[PDB]
């Protein structure tokens, strides 16, 4: 019948995925785009030719960019990654819990997984070595306001002062550009999002709250996450005993379900996840 090259061609459409555009969902608000894919004929053929057999697991792909991107959207909060992207983002809000940071960092290293550490500005000032420890562990940091106020009720001047003082503290302590801002208690209004945007920060919310600050049993926390997780989920945690005791198993179970796990920058990237197959742009 058909040679191997023709067999790959005949399966190409089956594995094609169109790119998906960024948009502001009526419920979920600002959602990134996500790359599509098409079969890379050369790499796929090279992967199969010595085996002389078509095997979909050996397909490789070229990626296709969407036309509308996250940065094209009007300012709006981000609750989630793209709902077709088989990845979960981890976020850790830091205004206390120093004693749990080293173990959390070790667990993340063990899994080669990143999390976005949203740092309160006053905490950074008072704990410069722990802020450095996070970035020294190759993790990214974000802005968590200066004093943990309810930002929805603050004046525009106070919002700006909270965000700017925190960025100046984080940038001096870590030498990292701040891309992301997490509102204290998830409390915000449009003006908060707009001022954060004026400082070139996206406003990050979540889709899965561990409620770890109530000190739940680790298995209760784990089951809560697994009941609620979905492609593109953003998980909210803090440096607590509950999170520290559950995180290793949590990441293992997320990977066993087929998810990649990473930080906000990685989650919101348009690049496709490499799970059963390898994609390249």
């Amino acid at each position: 019948q058909d040679n191997l090259y023709e067999e790959i061609q005949k399966h190409a459409k089956q594995y094609e995925i169109a790119p998906q555009n960024a948009m502001i969902d009526k419920i979920w608000k600002a959602t990134p785009g996500y790359n599509g894919r098409q079969v890379d004929m050369e790499a796929s053929y090279n992967n199969m030719k010595k085996l002389k057999k078509f095997d979909q697991k050996h397909l490789e792909f070229k990626e296709v960019s969407p036309s509308v991107h996250l940065e094209d959207l009007s300012p709006a909060p981000i609750y989630r990654g793209h709902p077709n992207k088989k990845m979960v983002g981890l976020t850790i809000n830091v205004a206390w819990g120093n004693e749990y940071l080293p173990r959390i960092l070790e667990i993340l290293k063990k899994h080669d997984v990143k999390a976005t550490f949203f740092l309160e500005g006053r905490w950074v000032k008072e704990n410069l070595r722990f802020a450095k420890m996070i970035v020294d562990a190759n993790q990214e940091v974000g802005n968590h306001s200066y004093t943990h106020p309810n930002m929805k009720t603050l004046s525009s001047d106070e919002i700006r002062d909270q965000l700017q003082k925190t960025n100046r503290m984080i940038e001096a302590a870590t030498n990292q550009k701040v891309r992301w801002f997490a509102p204290p208690s998830g409390s915000f209004r449009d003006e908060v999002v707009k001022i954060a945007d004026d400082f070139q920060m996206g406003t990050i919310m979540w889709t899965v709250d561990t409620i770890d600050w109530k000190r739940p049993e680790p298995d209760v926390l784990l089951q809560r996450v697994m009941r609620k997780i979905h492609p593109g989920a953003i998980v909210l945690m803090h440096p607590t005993s509950s999170t520290t005791e559950a995180l290793d198993t949590m990441i293992t179970k997320l990977k066993e379900q087929g998810y990649k796990v990473g930080n906000i920058t990685e989650l919101l990237d348009e690049k496709r996840v490499d799970l059963e197959h390898h994609h390249h742009h």
